[PDB]
């Protein structure tokens, strides 16, 4: 059973080609629809295509945020296209095999750990998407493990699922409710609606710590839970702290939970450098964590920069240092660092 | 397995403790708050959940003081309580209840079966008389989920536990919007209201009447955003009225525009009219417009409890659900008409 759409290419010249595909299944069903899987006929190439209907109203934000972004660390837009009394759109994806949540479950249920260089590996290449989206002023609001596509052949991370991202402009609200549990900014769990891109990057952080630990460093089904779990690692806030998450929080009632020493939160095998970044992410008040950018050039990831680092299957490091002007506009003295010799 | 003998206070009644002894102690859950065992009591051999927290040096606990004032069938009851061996924790001994709604419920999934609706009936009306009754106190519970719906199944007896979040609400005062759990919040929590009402309490057990109904939560999602996409896909989008009145601030957002799904087609085509209409009446977005709690016990939905004949499926007789104080009807009272039905008159 084939199926041909009049699709229209993500990016350049808004001019619709006839796409066919085949073999439909189904990977994945969620809040705003359900996700497919095809084989497009004119390159057997593997596709993940996601339904999402479209409200007659305003166009859809997350079109409009994918069809211009271009970067080898975001899932790309090969299509989109619409389809059968209501309008559904179509976001005809590139289909990556495995994710982080996967992979990281399987080490988990074998009770061995992800070895540090695919950390190294998959962490660099978060931060790079999130430098990169972020110099848009985008911020992507739901980083979770779910969300993280990684091809183990390659060693490559894509991030996805713009569905809650959005371009924050400085005194213009947003939304408390976004991100998924484990992975919410304190500054979420308060409920603030001034938040910065910064949530992504404590997210980001969360995944990190998770990798590293084998469950996630924060869990709970509510709030209370996850705050209550935060403070047993990062000591309960002050009220300096509290201010610049969610001010009218303060004064309230809070476990006086002194802090862990971060080094005693982690396997003593733990990388020293792996904690210290860990540490520079996860940290209450906003603007005291790391940008992504500041991230990628960290003490931490300084193996990915070893001219004679490669993957454990043999295969070359994937394709870690085409920066461009954009993508280290954050701080451009950092490409003395970031962009090594080869 | 050694005994351990503590020196213990009693939950209920004057402050007069007892030696209490008790072997077997067993790991049954860990959580936020602590550790929570199983152990078996020498004396009466009976079955007891002790619950470990560490006790806050600045003040008295909150549950603590909670539990000590609470004395209900359909609220776990607090045997006995006392402090353990750096810091202090309080232990509280409370009675051992050998099945809980969740995982009721997930057998029944994992079969593909849904819970018989006479056990849903006898189930959610337990959970709304405690929710009367401790909302008669102005507490709120703060997090109803079906993991702290203890039952027991022979007697279908449901008990209410983890007073953890539990908070006595009293208005122009705020309370952190983070309470409750994924599933059950409440809408005007999802939105961070600082200044709810008890009202929360009704909407969690409006979820969970659906997912017994259902077979599955109503309104999943592990963000907030996708749990509002799920509630507006039945409820449809709330007007601006309805966000201010549960939360002015969100008013001037873009929220989906999708029209109201009938309520008849969000359920299975044999679910009772009268269930699917109790839920429409819990599941509102203004706050102030859902049933309390006592409303909802004396609803259609549980007229066949109110029945002399009514008997549980193992021949049983049912618990007792109308031996209803004055404290508990407080709120209504002239709801007695309808609650204490003819025959539990008769004496
Ligand atoms: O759910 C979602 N899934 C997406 C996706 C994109 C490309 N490849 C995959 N592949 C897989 O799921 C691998 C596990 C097989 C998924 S995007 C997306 C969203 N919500 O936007
Ligand atoms: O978690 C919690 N579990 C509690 C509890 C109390 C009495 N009986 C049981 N029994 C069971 O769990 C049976 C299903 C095995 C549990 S209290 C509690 C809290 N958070 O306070």
């Amino acid at each position: 059973k084939v199926t041909t759409v009049v699709a229209t290419p993500g990016q350049g010249p808004d001019r619709p080609q006839e796409v066919s595909y085949t073999d439909t299944k189904v990977i994945g069903n969620g809040s705003f629809g359900v996700v497919y899987q095809a084989k497009l006929c004119d390159s057997g190439e593997l596709v993940a295509i996601k339904k999402v209907l479209q409200d007659k109203r305003f166009k859809n934000r997350e079109l409009q945020i994918m069809r211009k972004l271009d970067h080898c660390n975001i899932v790309r837009l090969r299509y989109f296209f619409y389809s059968s009394d209501e309008v559904y759109l179509n976001l005809v994806l590139d289909y990556v095999p495995e994710t982080v949540y996967r992979v990281a479950r399987h080490y988990s249920r074998a009770k061995q750990t992800l070895p540090v260089i695919y950390v190294k590996l998959y962490m660099y290449q978060l931060f790079r998407s999130l430098a990169y989206i972020h110099s848009f002023g985008i911020c992507h609001r739901d980083i979770k493990p779910q969300n993280l596509l990684l091809d183990p052949d390659t060693a490559v991370l894509k991030l996805c699922d713009f569905g809650s991202a959005k371009q924050l402009v400085r005194g213009e609200p947003n939304v408390s409710y976004i991100c998924s549990r484990y992975y919410r900014a304190p500054e979420l769990i308060f409920g603030a609606t001034d938040y910065t891109s910064s949530i992504d990057v404590w997210s980001a952080g969360c995944v990190l710590a998770e990798l590293l630990l084998g469950q996630p460093i924060f869990p709970g089904d509510s709030g209370v839970d996850q705050l209550v779990e935060i403070i047993k690692v990062l000591g309960t806030p002050t009220r300096e702290q509290i201010r610049e998450m969610n001010p009218n929080y303060t004064e309230f009632k809070f476990p006086q939970i002194k802090a862990h020493p971060w080094t005693k939160v982690f396997r003593p095998r733990t990388p020293p450098e792996a904690i210290a970044l860990c540490s520079r992410l996860l940290e209450y008040t906003p603007t005291a964590r790391l940008t992504p950018l500041e991230a990628c050039a960290h003490s931490f990831f300084d193996e990915l920069r070893d001219p004679n680092v490669k993957l454990p299957n043999g295969r070359d490091t994937p394709a870690l240092f085409n920066f461009t002007t954009q993508e280290l506009s954050s701080n451009p003295p950092l490409a003395t660092i970031l962009i090594p010799p080869h």
